[PDB]
């Protein structure tokens, strides 16, 4: 049993010679040059984020141009994420690019494109124009991730309403408004990301963080925006509004992955309710084999302060206990005084966490939970894990073109690194979501076909040597769609 | 749970299409001629057993002579198995080839070896010449398997014993006499059996059922009797003493194989816990992966009788869900007058009993009984049997020339036939004492080394095909020592 576990631990226990959880950050003012995002890679993150709920296309070419700069001087493949707006609300900017509401204070919510460039503590812009229609005097309007609330004292005209501002909280530029049950109809599939969404396939981004998902149909309407172009870049769905998380199952099924973006949910849904969704969608991926991101907030105080509170590493440590794929920075990382120290101690605490984990339990688990009759390659893949367990391999190698084989023995949850050899490099970049996996680029073009599998599984090994996994006479588990395995001895 | 598993079953469930236990005959005057070995053959026989407590070499000449004829003229791989004398002591022959003992009647056993070939019911000869000295007044002399016992009243002479008979039983010649407690001192490999022995390695025969086995150190005398000559030669050690059960764990680490001969050791240990040493020596081979034979009086009456009784039944059943790869018949086909009939029975209960088992808990339950870390090939094994049931793959192939994969298969129970593929023509008969196995010699001499694996795979694949395990489009799992798995299509 769980509680069992629990009685063996020790704070001593030496830690596992390999990071699973996978760390994703937000690319922002504190973190966009080469200098900076070198530092990202090097403390630890995986997956490089662009908001494209702020800046324009030309700020986020240059994330681009400096995230691929910065990764190539290094030697890594590190993946670039597309974040769209989606269906939300946006306040507008601030002179002085922020402004400090105060308990007690009036502001004014003006509908006017013309109070987008100008924003006072006293006014501002919210970019849904039939806001005015929406509201009653007693109503509430949540800013910024449901940390600001203003309530709605009446009209002033066809366009303005006087708000009390009831907390005290300093808001920077474009922070979302929420409104709880308002029914707020807003194109499932907005103008303005079909022209980013265009710009992501041009570019070549690799994978598509769809915002405030909430049906199956909703998903296709991106793929089928993204065009014949993209049909290789993932869909993450980011499940963040009532609906999305009672359709979860149908939007799994269409999706490529799944992230709880919380910030949204926090306020969308009772905020206790939040801890129920995340365990939900989590285990809801665990199951289908689909990577799981957990996001916002997470080490929220380390914009400010160097050390996160016991809280926040809690967070961080149990998300990848509940068996989250990937953890991701938000503002930590966008705008925060530390982004170095805050992606160190991220990575840190998954080591931790991953080290007291029993990883043999969460095989079993889905195991189970799997369909019997499986598809040939799947048992293949699960069987082939069972044989790590059984051998105490060290690690295992996997020959994946697509990335499929890779991320379905991933499902299944070794106690050993994957070291995936694949020929495409796009493959590498978009195993980055994936827990526990290293990717290994078998250049094609310059080392032959090789369709014997000789040359290609011998590499992976070297990399495995190189890496200190596994020495002279350790096990390593090689499979090769796959639907041949086998156990070697190394030399 | 057990008790769980016995609800879902039901009387009309349909059998499998194919037996797993294997059977074992003796052959005696009811079956020595080839008309009757053929008959044996195809009522189900797998292996026969020569006992040589009884007959010539002369004789078991012909045994073996007729036993490999009846096999070529029907094209199937007949074991042959020496069963030793050891020892033991016998009773001396009778004039009318057997004696009729009734309660209260008195009786001479004298131990003049010229009272050997003319035994009345009033006096015999009992091959022990200590005898006198072992025995008092009052204690009692076990004759046949424990069935007919004598009690002492006093000595004639240095020779003669009177002693009650107190109960009525007719015995036939050479029945085995057994003494309780006595200490009795006699060559743990005997001279008899030297002899015995030598014969079988010339003849050629597959295995040794080793008797009354009692130490690690006597498996080793029996093997180096055997010579250099024998060293392929499987070494089954029949428990069937006090100390044999006590020492079951270094029996089986030096033997091949267990037999439970019942018939002795149910005199040399009380009757009752002769059930419970069954079920330990069982379940110790099973963990070892050591083939196991349950045998003795399993279907007595029906050496008399067509149809076996309802205990008789029950046991043979019961013995399969034990975990007893091989159930094997003595008296009820050497002598008995239903010989097909009394086959025939034992693999319909077989079938009977395998179908309403659950195979997937007697691999689990294996599977935890492994010192982890297994071996590279083990693992293999246990793996793609696990492969087997996520898969519901319905055969198994697996390239063993020596015999042992194939054995280390079928240690994990799958719920389907293994087909195992070689190219020594010894190692199809000597697998024909493991259970849900299936051998097919691929001639090495006439085909080709084939290092390339292809046509022997292929071979096994159009067994299945044959037999009616796999159609057009079903799963078979193929290993090859053995350290690479492949899960293949059918056409
Ligand atoms: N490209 C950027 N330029 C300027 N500021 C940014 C950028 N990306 C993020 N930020 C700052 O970091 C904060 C949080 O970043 P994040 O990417 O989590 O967006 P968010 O406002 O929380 O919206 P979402 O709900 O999509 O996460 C933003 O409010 C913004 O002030
Ligand atoms: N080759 C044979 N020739 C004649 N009779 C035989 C032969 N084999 C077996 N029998 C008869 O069948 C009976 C039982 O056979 P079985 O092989 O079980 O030997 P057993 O006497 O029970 O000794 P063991 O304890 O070795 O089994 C014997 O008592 C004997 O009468
Ligand atoms: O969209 C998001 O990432 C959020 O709301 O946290
Ligand atoms: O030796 C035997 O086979 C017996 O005693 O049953
Ligand atoms: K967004
Ligand atoms: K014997
Ligand atoms: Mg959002
Ligand atoms: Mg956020
Ligand atoms: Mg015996
Ligand atoms: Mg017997």
């Amino acid at each position: 049993s769980q509680l069992a576990h629990n009685l063996t631990l020790s704070i001593f226990d030496p830690v596992a010679n390999y990071r699973a959880a996978r760390i994703i950050c937000t690319i922002g003012p504190s973190t966009q040059s080469v200098e900076a995002l070198k530092g990202l890679i090097q403390s630890g993150m995986s997956v490089a984020r662009m908001n494209f709920s702020h800046g324009s296309h030309e700020y986020h070419q240059t994330t681009i141009n400096n995230v691929r700069q910065a990764a190539a001087e290094l030697g890594v493949n590190i993946a670039i994420a597309l974040d769209t707006k989606g269906p939300e609300i946006r306040t507008g900017q601030f002179v002085g690019g922020d402004a400090v509401m105060e308990r007690g204070a009036t502001c004014y919510v003006t509908t006017d494109p013309a109070f987008a460039d100008k924003g006072t503590k006293d006014k501002f812009y919210i970019d849904y124009q039939n806001l005015s229609k929406v509201v009653r005097p007693g109503n509430y309007i949540y800013i910024d991730d449901g940390i600001l609330i203003l309530q709605v004292q009446s009209h002033e005209d066809e366009q303005t309403l006087e708000c009390t501002v009831t907390n005290s909280h300093t808001i920077s530029d474009r922070r979302g408004v929420n409104l709880p049950g308002c029914d707020v109809d807003l194109p499932a599939v907005s103008a303005k990301d079909r022209v980013d969404l265009q710009f992501g396939v041009e570019q070549g981004v690799d994978m598509i963080f769809a915002s405030f998902i909430r049906s199956a149909e909703q998903v296709g309407d991106v793929r089928k925006a993204l065009g014949p172009k993209g049909r290789d870049i993932m869909i993450i769905c980011k499940i963040e509004n009532h609906q999305g998380v009672q359709n979860i199952d149908s939007i799994i099924e269409e999706s490529d992955g799944i992230m709880v973006a919380r910030g949204d949910l926090g306020v969308e849904i009772p905020a206790e309710k939040v801890v129920v969704a995340q365990k939900i969608l989590i285990s809801k991926c665990n199951v289908a084999g689909k990577p799981v991101i957990c996001a916002t907030q997470m080490l929220e105080s380390m914009t400010y302060n160097p050390r996160p509170t016991r809280a926040e590493v809690s967070d961080v440590a149990n998300a990848v206990f509940n068996g989250a794929d990937c953890v991701m920075l938000s503002g930590e990382t966008a705008k925060g005084k530390y982004p170095n120290e805050v992606v160190q101690y991220m990575a840190r605490i998954c080591l931790e966490a991953q080290s007291a984990l029993n990883e043999y339990v969460f095989f079993n688990s889905i195991k189970k939970l799997q369909h019997i009759p499986m598809s040939a390659d799947e048992a293949v893949c699960s069987s082939a894990v069972n044989s790590v367990y059984e051998t105490k391999a060290k690690a295992m190698v996997v020959l994946s073109n697509t990335g499929r084989s890779a991320r379905l023995v991933a499902k299944y949850r070794p106690n050993c690194p994957i070291v995936c050899v694949t020929t495409r490099l796009q493959t590498c970049r978009q195993l980055n979501i994936t827990q526990g996996v290293e990717s290994v680029f078998f250049d094609a073009d310059k080392l032959g076909h090789d369709e014997g599998k000789e040359h290609r599984v011998a590499a992976g090994v070297e990399f495995a040597k190189s890496k200190g996994y596994v020495q002279t006479g350790d096990y390593c588990v090689v499979i090769h769609y796959a639907n041949q395995t086998r156990i070697l001895l190394v030399e």
